[PDB]
């Protein structure tokens, strides 16, 4: 699509839904006493998940992969409960152009001081359930009805369906995948990862991801080294961890476009974006 | 300052005010039928921010995306016009901007990363947008008195001054701001190609806060005609090459008359808490000319 074709698409309904979704979600969090933060796009540190880079007054800065580390820093500042509509940049290859990836997207990213994994899962369930009932009033269609979703261990997913891909295809209710070996910020205890991904049914895939966090220096540094990452990619973060100023917390990020896609029923996520950002295809506009 | 000093700052109060402000402003627009758009951070094209009396002529940060040069968002002005061209009628976005300005703009009012609530309205005129902004601001200030217990400017409408008369009378909008005790409008400012110009009159407006706090909002009616637009780009010595896909859309006759504005969120928060320096309202300061540690 050239520039003129991009702007000649019909996208009014998807944007209408998006507006209702953003209004609903931001209110859900402010009603529960969350502080509303603004995002940052450039920092010496970002989610390790190679991040694009740019020089800023002579210093190399990474474009934000995600704000996970900054959420932990906000908790360390004593903000208690925070969320942000955070734009992310993730330059995946043509292979990830599967209808559910975009190389620029926003997540509603939130964190809570002292929360446990079941608290956050329950909180997301409350949000999704309320939202699905509204989506029925908005679009005169029917959505998944469960108040709580089934919980699968990552290994049970691999065993029964082979992949989270096949899992999503087979299901008709959202479902959780838990205990997923991941990054250094996710808390691991007794070989169990205290983390969680909410998966949508009908092949739509992941919509939310989160976990309890590591806050202890030695444990964090061990997992970084263990993964073969350079500790100096996280220097200022590790200095706050060393000062013992990280606090226990838990949170998650919700993919806004993925949620909008599900509620509108769009085949490709590009259809709900006024300016598509398709993996492997540099945007025309 | 260093990481531990930053996280040690006390800014709970500013963030609490910010939360109430964001809640208030987004509701203001959704209540009025505006569509809520998500931001874009990377694009082949962005706001030149030039000509502009308020700028020094910075170049956008750039990064390759699949081998192709992309500019980090200076502002979403061109994208706002494209949204109007897609028929969305009334739109807003909480748009982050990256503007790598020099130490000379570290005046307490600038940060090199910030968010503006950026909005646009098909068919609107400058008086319409200015009146909408006054409505938003008046109502915000009334709520702020309850949130803070302090008093705020009570004006329901603000006085209007020509840019040219500001320069002759005060010497600068900075000095004008120091002398005023209520918000005020400065209009008719020769600047970027996208603001509408008719017979030497620019159909644009800046809202200036009192007490030296300076500009908090900027907007204008827009150009939509290809030939008019291209002529202005050429006369400023900018390159058509820098706006290629946008000019394609203009050439096809698909831009529509519209007007809008951007409102500085952090600048507004700073005003309401009475912060000396905008960095005091940001969990992660972005001081012009100084690379942030986090
Ligand atoms: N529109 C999106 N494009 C790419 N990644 C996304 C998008 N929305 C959310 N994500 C993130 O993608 C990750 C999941 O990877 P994947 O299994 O490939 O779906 C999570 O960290 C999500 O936060
Ligand atoms: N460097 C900055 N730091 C904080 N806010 C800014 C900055 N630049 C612009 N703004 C805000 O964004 C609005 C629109 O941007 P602009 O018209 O480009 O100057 C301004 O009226 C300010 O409220
Ligand atoms: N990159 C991610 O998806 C991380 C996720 N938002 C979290 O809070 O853990
Ligand atoms: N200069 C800018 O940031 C553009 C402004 N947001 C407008 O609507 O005119
Ligand atoms: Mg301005």
């Amino acid at each position: 699509m050239n520039a003129v074709e991009i702007i000649s698409r019909d996208i009014y309904k998807a944007i209408d839904i998006q507006t209702k979704i953003l209004d609903y979600m931001t209110k859900f969090f402010t009603d529960r006493g969350f502080k509303w933060l603004l995002p940052i796009m450039l920092s010496p540190i970002t989610d390790p998940l190679r991040p694009a880079e740019v020089d800023v007054y002579g210093v190399r800065m990474r474009l934000t992969h995600s704000m996970i580390l900054h959420k932990q820093l906000a908790i360390a500042m004593g903000l208690e409960k925070i969320f942000v509509l955070s734009p992310n940049i993730r330059l995946e290859s043509r292979r990830k152009d599967d209808g559910r990836h975009s190389y620029e997207f926003t997540q509603l990213d939130f964190e809570i001081e002292g929360a446990k994994m079941k608290d956050v899962m329950r909180l997301i369930e409350e949000l999704i359930y309320g939202l699905f009932r509204k989506a029925e009033e908005w679009t005169g269609r029917e959505f998944p009805r469960a108040r709580h979703f089934k919980v699968y261990d990552y290994k049970d997913i691999l065993e029964e369906f082979g992949s989270d891909e096949k899992a999503s295809m087979e299901m008709e209710e959202p479902f959780w995948i838990v205990n997923i070996p991941r990054e250094f910020y996710d808390r691991e205890e007794n070989g169990v990862w205290k983390n969680y991904d909410l998966i949508l049914p009908y092949g739509y895939g992941e919509v939310s991801s989160g976990g309890e966090r590591e806050w202890e220096y030695e444990k964090i540094v061990a997992k970084i080294r263990a993964a073969g990452l350079k500790e100096d990619s996280f220097r200022p973060y590790l200095e706050i961890a060393r000062a013992g100023k990280l606090k226990p917390s838990a949170g998650a990020g919700i993919g806004v476009e993925r949620l909008v896609r599900f509620i509108v029923g769009a085949k490709h996520i590009a259809e709900v974006q006024p300016f598509p950002r398709v993996p492997g295809i540099p945007a025309v506009i």
